[PDB]
């Protein structure tokens, strides 16, 4: 048992609401959010934007430090780093970015790294401004993913549409 609500069950192991990522964390408090991360770390819109500035910058200056030390990240990648006042630990997931050229394929890869933790919430990756179709990234997520995860859809009507189209 744990202290998600609300969500639609999906599949064995993937559940969907309609809510605001930040506003989510910040009630949960679970063990590991998921940013919807660049390979830069550079948080500036998106889910990233948001969370980041739901910590006052904290993440952007923790974020800083890390590529200083370590570089980028590779796409279909990703880093542990703190929560701050969201979550224990932020999983950083690099998706494609399809306004990039980015290639789709590498989705699968970054749905990967949520394998290596037993409870997620997340958004759905490559989605919004990184341009994939979120129904194709939800396919990808449930077909990836064996962890369980609660997938965050801000937009309620995209969030009507994916489970209306759900096989
Ligand atoms: O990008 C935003 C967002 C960020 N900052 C905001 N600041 C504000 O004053 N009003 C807003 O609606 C607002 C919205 N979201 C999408 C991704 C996370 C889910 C919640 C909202």
């Amino acid at each position: 048992v744990n202290s998600f609500s609300g969500y639609l069950k999906l599949t064995d192991n993937v559940y969907i609401k309609n809510a605001d990522i930040v506003e989510e964390a910040k009630k949960v408090k679970p063990t590991v959010v998921v940013n919807a991360a660049n390979v830069y770390l550079k948080h500036g819109g998106g889910v990233a934007g948001a969370l980041n500035k739901a910590t006052n910058n904290a993440m952007q200056v923790e974020s800083d430090d890390y590529i200083a030390t370590n570089g980028p990240l590779k796409v279909g990648g990703s880093c542990v780093l703190s929560g701050h006042n969201l979550a224990k630990h932020c999983l950083h997931v690099v998706g494609p970015n399809v306004n990039k050229g980015e290639d789709i394929q590498l989705l699968k890869s970054a749905y990967e790294n949520f394998n290596q933790h037993e409870v997620l919430l997340a958004p759905l990756l490559s989605a919004g401004i990184f341009g994939a179709d979120p129904i194709h990234s939800l396919r990808v997520c449930v077909d990836t993913v064996r962890t369980n995860v609660y997938l965050a859809v801000f937009d309620k009507n995209l969030y009507d549409k994916l489970v209306s189209s759900f096989l």
